[PDB]
């Protein structure tokens, strides 16, 4: 459902536990290579609390398994992400994303 491959390792040993704040910088892209969404664009992190189930499956299953200073790529089925119906006109149906995310901090 999610696949991650790292970019730039971090410090190996500080991962998220459920209920804390993951503070990440992330860019999303469709299978073509087009970025959707994107915090870098942005110029500002992005915050979600691990375990809320406030962003998309594959992203709490991901960012889970990467440690502080961290820069992976996750390649998230649809399963874990917007599934058959996608978010129309943004996600086509059963779209694989991918993700380059980093995860800056826990709070």
């Amino acid at each position: 459902g999610v696949q991650v491959e790292t970019i730039s390792p971090g410090d190996g040993r500080t991962f998220p536990k459920r209920g804390q704040t993951c503070v990440v910088h992330y860019t999303g892209m469709l299978e073509d290579g087009k970025k959707f969404d994107s915090s870098r664009d942005r110029n500002k992190p992005f915050k979600f609390m691990l375990g809320k189930q406030e962003v998309i499956r594959g992203w709490e299953e991901g960012v889970a398994q990467m440690s502080v200073g961290q820069r992976a790529k996750l390649t998230i089925s649809p399963d874990y992400a917007y599934g058959a119906t996608g978010h129309p006109g943004i996600i086509p149906p059963h779209a694989t994303l991918v993700f380059d995310v980093e995860l800056l901090k826990l709070e």
